[PDB]
């Protein structure tokens, strides 16, 4: 129940206090990064900026002297080493004892419990009481595409991150269930199936009938907007069918989220517009009522020339709802990078209202293009993974469902290969690249995990007979593994700030290689520190499992 310290913030504070002591009347926020591992663990560069700003003034000959003054005002036993540099940055190494003691905190009684209090990775002014993540966003009667998939994967990872941090997290799918098409389609369904109400036609081929309707050809749309019994009946049937189709995909991915479509906001739109009209933030462009930001050229269109609802009214209403009715403290929109401006323009409007928490953190999480049915794409992947797997086995598994295992491997692989990319970057969808057991792949990560479990299956010692105090980091590799493990909170600290989850994938990858370096170099020692090594293996396993799960992967123990 004792939670990991955030080391970057700890060290940042130590340097901040030394800087303040050195230069009492200075405004200089300490910044802490990682050092080159060959030379240190962490690093602070503020002496360089202090020298550039005030250097000639305070009669210092160079930046290094400033860094030496800063060092002279630091007194910490947790630093094994602290050193300046000719450029003037400062590097530190954590002591063996700090790392060992910190690692020993990871044991709740006798089992490993990795936990992180969000209070320790944020500023105390920052509130994460209620977080909402808006992601996936398919459209009824349209095929889900690879962009939807990416949004689904990213969004689910972010949610899992907040759920790990024990945050009240709203998983919200803003489905397009109130669009243009519903007229056309609804026409066809009764221009071709009169007995619609008593017996509905086949909805198994909705995406086809969709164009069909587009080809053949509007009273039905306005009649739907006026809550006619039959049109609503048909609409509801369409939405239900498409949602079943979407749900097959979602639970193949093991991702749950709540349908809250455009339709959901329709009965409050006039209220929202009324509010905006009373706020006097809107203007007239043509016969339309819009919001013109000072900071963005393209206005939000909120009311049309007809008097009908503008195509930007739904997004504004949804944020109104999330802020005032769900009391959201953070709202995250996971979408194509090209919608960025749009959402920034929305945030700019919402910040000018009195709606909900004025300090609400509004975030756009953009993603690039991936360069056709999702479920068959994944089943193709499954076939490939199974092929590679059986081919590997060729050189007990008769008691394993190879199909489920293959699908798990594929799904995990897809998720990792996507999340390891910078979200804002485009990338090449390739089964060859993503299923390569040798590459930087989800498959690789998985086999690393199963190897680490294999160690515990094959050892003659019960890991649960070992007390935490066996732990002794005697090699540079055990030190390095310990360090990397204790860096885990830094990942969350930065994710909360920029939502770049590839940093987590990276972290995870590094965990595996660091671990490997441990193994390869300690595998030839005698039994004297064996128990401590096993303990390190146990912690590493726990952490790898957790990392995998946070990214939506499923650890497999035996392979």
């Amino acid at each position: 129940a004792i939670t990991m310290e955030c080391i970057t913030k700890k060290i940042k504070t130590i340097f901040q206090n030394s800087i303040q002591k050195c230069f009492p009347s200075i405004s200089e926020d300490a910044i802490v990064t990682y050092a080159n591992l060959k030379f240190g663990h962490y690093q602070c560069n503020n002496a360089i900026n202090i020298y550039k700003k005030y250097g000639k003034e305070l009669n210092y000959e160079n930046a290094q002297k400033i860094s030496e003054f800063i060092i002279s005002n630091i007194n910490e036993t947790i630093f094994e080493e602290i050193k300046s540099s000719p450029q003037g940055f400062i590097t530190v190494k954590l002591s063996k004892d700090y790392i060992e003691t910190s690692l020993k905190k990871l044991f709740n009684g006798e089992k490993i419990d990795i936990s992180i209090n969000i209070n320790d990775i944020k500023e105390s002014n920052e509130n994460y009481g209620n977080v909402l993540v808006d992601f996936s966003s398919p459209n009824i009667a349209k095929e889900m595409h690879v962009g939807h998939l990416r949004s689904t994967i990213i969004g689910d990872s972010i949610c899992r991150v907040f759920e790990f941090l024990k945050i009240n997290t709203h998983r919200v799918n803003h489905v397009g269930d109130w669009g243009t098409q519903f007229g056309m389609i609804i026409n066809y369904i009764k221009t071709h199936y009169p007995n619609f109400k008593e017996e509905m036609p086949d909805l198994s081929n909705l995406t086809s009938l969709y164009q069909e309707s587009k080809k053949m050809y509007k009273e039905n749309a306005i009649k739907l907007q006026n809550n006619d019994e039959d049109c609503k009946f048909v609409w509801n049937k369409l939405c239900e069918s498409s949602k079943k189709e979407f749900d097959k995909l979602y639970n193949i991915l093991d991702i749950k989220l709540e349908y809250v479509g455009e339709s959901f906001y329709v009965p409050m739109l006039s209220t929202v517009l009324d509010l905006l009209k009373e706020s006097k933030l809107l203007t007239n462009i043509g016969d339309a009522i819009c919001y013109q930001s000072e900071n963005f050229k393209v206005p939000l269109f909120l009311q049309k020339s007809n008097g009908g609802y503008g195509y930007d009214s739904t997004d504004v209403a949804a944020l109104y709802y999330r802020l005032t009715q769900l009391n959201c403290n953070c709202v995250i929109y996971v979408t194509d990078i090209g919608q960025l401006t749009h959402f920034e323009t929305i945030f700019d409007l919402i910040k000018k209202t009195n709606w909900g928490d004025k300090n609400a953190k509004l975030m756009h999480v953009g993603f690039g293009f991936v360069l056709v049915k999702l479920i068959n794409l994944i089943k193709e992947g499954t076939e490939r993974a199974k092929r590679d797997l059986l081919q590997r086995i060729e050189t007990y598994f008769e008691n394993v469902d190879i199909d489920q295992l293959s699908e798990s491997l594929c799904v995990s692989a897809i998720k990792y290969f996507d999340l390891k990319q910078h979200r804002n970057s485009d990338y090449k969808f390739s089964y060859d690249n993503m299923l390569n057991v040798k590459g930087n792949t989800g498959i690789y990560i998985i086999y690393g995990y199963s190897r680490i479990c294999s160690i515990f299956r094959k050892s003659t010692i019960n890991v649960e007979d070992i007390s935490k105090d066996e732990l002794s980091l005697t090699s540079i590799y055990e030190i390095n593994l310990g360090l990397h493990i204790l860096k885990f909170p830094d990942i969350f600290y930065y994710i909360l700030k920029n939502m770049l989850v590839h940093k987590l994938a990276e972290y995870m990858y590094d965990l595996t290689t660091t671990f490997t370096a441990f193994y390869e170099n300690c595998k030839v020692l005698n039994n004297e520190n064996e128990k401590s090594r096993l303990l390190l293996c146990s912690i590493t396993k726990s952490l790898l499992k957790l990392c995998m799960e946070l990214l939506g992967m499923k650890p497999i123990e035996k392979l």
